[PDB]
């Protein structure tokens, strides 16, 4: 189930975070509006760019902490409310969020390895709702 | 995106040249009219055709450079022109690559793979746009 799975991915967590970040910027290809140093790079390349790597790497260190901290997929508010908080958030919107999420529950499916998507579905929706809440637009 | 579909495409050249090439003619029959040694052959039997394959990847190789060396999905009139200029390009008009591209979207749209098929979209309208420039009729 999720707990589990928060293990899988953690036990590889670089090429995990890789791949999904890049099935959601390859899914959404205008979300790199806000990585305007993505442009004109195929997936290879990025993950040889620093700062995707950086980014990447904190992205999912800190919502695998997030998806540790929840109950039955629903966040603490005050991660909720750290996220909202973030300087280097001011510019996003639950629907940043909310496709990212869309893409990694995909990314499980088509894996073959037995990940529970249906509650990381619902850990995005959770994730969104409490976002609302605690302020991001 | 464009880039990385390019990687994509590379990645498994001959295979998606095929596919692609009769997804073309199969939407748009009269096109065969330009491939008189392709006719009355299903999907396979041209498959099995080493002739078919070494064609496909041929055209496929070229049209992947001039996808690469193109800025921003708007391709290089140098590359535009020698398009035009082929012996095997004579007599052909715009409207066989504005079939073409439409093929090749279609093709993309219906794909398990997430494909930028917005800007093969744009690509193949300023690849029509470029031939035009070139002097194809
Ligand atoms: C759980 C989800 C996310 C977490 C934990 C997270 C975390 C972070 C952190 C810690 C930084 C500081 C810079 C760094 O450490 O490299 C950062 C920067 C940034 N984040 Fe995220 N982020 C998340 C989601 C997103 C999403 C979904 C987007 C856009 C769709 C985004 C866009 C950015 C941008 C543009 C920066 C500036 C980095 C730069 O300029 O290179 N973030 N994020
Ligand atoms: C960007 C798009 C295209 C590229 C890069 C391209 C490139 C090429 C190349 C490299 C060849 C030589 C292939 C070989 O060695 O067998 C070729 C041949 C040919 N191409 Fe294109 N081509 C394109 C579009 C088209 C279109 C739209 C048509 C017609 C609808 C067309 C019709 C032909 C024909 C009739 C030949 C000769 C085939 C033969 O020898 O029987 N091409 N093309
Ligand atoms: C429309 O022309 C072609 C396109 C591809 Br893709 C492969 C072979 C061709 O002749």
């Amino acid at each position: 189930g999720f707990k589990q799975d928060i293990a899988t991915l953690r036990g590889d967590l670089r090429t995990y975070a890789q791949d999904i970040f890049l099935a959601f910027l390859n899914k959404y290809p205008d979300e790199k509006r806000n990585f305007k140093n993505y442009v004109g790079k195929s997936d290879q390349e990025l993950k040889s760019m620093a700062k995707f790597g950086d980014h990447t790497e904190k992205v999912f260190n800190l919502m695998m902490e997030v998806a540790d901290r929840a109950t039955d997929c629903v966040p603490l508010a005050s991660d909720a409310s750290t996220l909202v908080q973030m300087k280097q958030h001011s510019g996003l919107t639950t629907g940043n969020f909310e496709k990212l999420f869309v893409a990694l529950v995909e990314y499980m499916r088509a894996s073959g390895q037995s990940f529970d998507s249906q509650s990381w579905d619902r850990f995005g929706k959770n994730l969104v709702s409490a976002l609302s809440s605690a302020g991001m637009k």
